[PDB]
C-alpha cells in the first residue's frame, strides 16, 4: 500500500459522512489537500488575494461559499479548489467528511479530506490566491517554530495555534493560525498518530467523541 | 483594418492622461476594449463576482486596482485584463488615456482605449467574473432604453446615465449605469461624432476642454 | 521570502531607470530572470531558435524588439518574456533598470532584472526558443570551466567571457558567452558580493559609476 492508501485506511474511521448536512446555517466548504511527495506525505495551502472580501491576505485551505448552483456541500468544495488552484475532478478522491466549525453565529465551515493525485500541478488563479505552498503533514505535531494562547470565545476555550514555517528550498516563511491550524494538527494526529508536543482542542484518546460535543457545545 | 484604424485615428487627439499619473490618489485602471463585429464597433464589458470587496455584483470594464509591483497606470490596464477575460498583450493596441474619473475624495480611475484583435476569443475568470458582454457602440448614442439623473458626488452636480441592453442572441438583459455609462458615451461621441438623444455632462463643441476643466475643478 | 528579497534589497541601487530610454537607437530589451532552487539564486536563459533573423542558435536571455505598440521599454520585456517562456505578469516582480548595452553604433539593449515566483513553470515556445535552461548565480564568480579574451569594440576595449555550464541532472552542457555573460557576472556580483577568479570590465570598488561611464564613452564615439 501506498502513503496514500495508508492515510485513507486511518481517514475513512473519522468520516461523518452527511450526518451534520442541511443545517439553518450561511455555508462554506473547505479542501484539505493531502499530497505525497519525496517520501511523505504534505498538506496543500493558500495565501488569500487582497481584494477579496472575506479574510483577505489569510492563508487558508482551498474553498469557499456555497452558490445556489451547487448541488451540494462537497460539490463547492471540488468546483473551488478547481478554480483556485487547477484542481481536476479526476486529480482528488475525497475520503473523508469532518465534524464541521461554526466561524460566526451565522457560519458553518464543511472540510473534506482529498487524496491528491502525484502528477497534479497547482496553478494559482492570481485572480483570488496569491501564493500556494508545502507543509510537511508531520511537522503539525513535531513543529520548529509554534505559540498558542487560550481564547476563551464564547463561552468555552478554544486553542489558538500559531505555526512558523520556512521552506529550505525556496527560502520563503509562512504562518498557519486559527481554524486552519487546528484543522491541520487534527488531521496530522489522525493520520500520523504521534502525540504533539503541546494541547490540543480534542481528547488525543477520544477524537471522534470529544470533537462533535465540542460543536455541539456551541450548536 | 479600416475599421479599427478610423477609431485609432480620432482617438489620437484625446490622449492626455499620462500627464495626471502622479497624483497620490488611490489608484485603479480601466481598460474599454473596441471589438469589430457584424461590421460595426463595439464595447466589452464585464460582471464583477460578489466574492469582491468592492463593487460586487456590477457591471464594469475589464481592469483593477494598481499593484505595487506593477510599473505604471497602463501595466495595470493590461496585467488586469489578462486576469479577468484571458486577453493577451499581442492581442490588444493601447491608443488612448483619457482624462481621469474621481469616484470619490481619495480614488481615482485612469481609463485606456485599446483596439482589439479579430481572432480574441473571451475566457471570463470565475474567481472575479461573473459574465462578459457586448454593446454596440451606437447603442449609447441612440439607444431604445435609457434614463438620467442629477446626483451631487464630490461637490458639484454630475449626471448619472443608466442603459438598459437586452442581447437578442439569447434574449439576456443587461444594465449599465455611473462612470462606466458615462465613459461609454463619451468615447462613443468621440468615434462616431452623432449628437446623443439626450443630455451629457460635457461640451458636444469642446470636448477634451471641457472634459479637463471638470477634472481640474473637483482635485481642488 | 529571504532569498528574492534580499537581492531585491541589493539591486535597489543599480536602479538607474529611465534615463536613457528616449536615445532613438533601434531598441530592444531583456529580462534577467532569478528563480529559487534548491535553497540558492539561479538565472534563467533561452537558446533561440535557427529560424530567426537577429542570432539564430545563440543563448540569451529572455527578450526582444520594441514593438511600435509597446507602451515603454519594460513593457517590451514582460510581452516578449510571456510570449518566449510563458511567464506571466504576475509571476514576476521587476526590481531594476540597468544601464543599458551597445550592441552596435545603432542598436541599443536595456536591461531589466526580475524576481520569479517559486511556482512558474517555463513552456518553451517552439516557434522561436529551441530549449530553456538554469544556471546557479554563483557559477558566474567562481566557475569550473571558463575562459576570456580582450575584445577591442566600438572604440574601447571590452572582455568577451566563455562560461561552460553542465546540467547534473541531465547531463546538457551550454555555453553563456558575449554581451550575456557580461550581464550575468555583473548582477552576480551586485548580489553576492564575491570577488570573481578572473578580470571584469566594471570596477569592483565602483560598480555603478564605471558602468555608467563606460556607455557614455561608447555612446559620444
Amino acid at each position: 500500500n501506498s502513503l496514500l492508501d495508508d492515510a485513507k485506511a486511518r481517514l475513512r474511521k473519522y468520516d461523518i459522512g452527511g450526518k451534520y448536512s442541511h443545517l439553518p446555517y450561511n455555508k462554506y466548504s473547505v479542501l484539505l489537500p493531502l499530497v505525497a511527495k519525496e517520501g511523505k506525505l504534505h498538506l496543500l495551502f493558500t495565501v488569500r488575494s487582497e481584494k477579496l472580501r472575506r479574510a483577505p491576505g489569510e492563508v487558508c485551505f482551498p474553498g469557499g461559499k456555497r452558490d445556489p448552483t451547487d448541488m451540494d456541500d462537497a460539490a463547492t468544495a471540488l468546483r473551488e479548489a478547481q478554480e483556485e488552484v487547477g484542481l481536476r475532478p479526476h486529480q482528488v478522491e475525497v475520503v473523508c467528511c469532518l465534524v464541521p466549525c461554526l466561524i460566526d453565529t451565522d457560519t458553518l465551515i464543511t472540510p473534506f479530506v482529498g487524496l491528491i493525485d502525484h502528477n497534479f500541478q497547482a496553478q494559482p488563479n492570481p485572480a483570488e490566491v496569491k501564493d500556494v505552498f508545502l507543509v510537511p503533514l508531520a511537522y503539525f505535531l513535531h513543529p520548529q517554530v509554534h505559540d498558542q494562547h487560550y481564547v476563551t470565545r464564547l463561552g468555552h476555550r478554544f486553542i489558538n495555534h500559531i505555526f512558523e514555517y520556512t521552506n529550505p528550498e525556496d527560502g520563503v516563511t509562512y504562518q498557519i493560525k486559527g481554524m486552519t491550524a487546528n484543522l491541520a494538527v487534527l488531521v496530522a494526529f489522525i493520520i500520523l498518530e504521534k502525540k504533539p508536543t503541546f494541547e490540543v482542542q480534542f481528547n488525543l484518546n477520544d477524537v471522534l467523541a470529544s470533537s462533535e460535543e465540542l460543536f455541539l457545545k456551541v450548536h
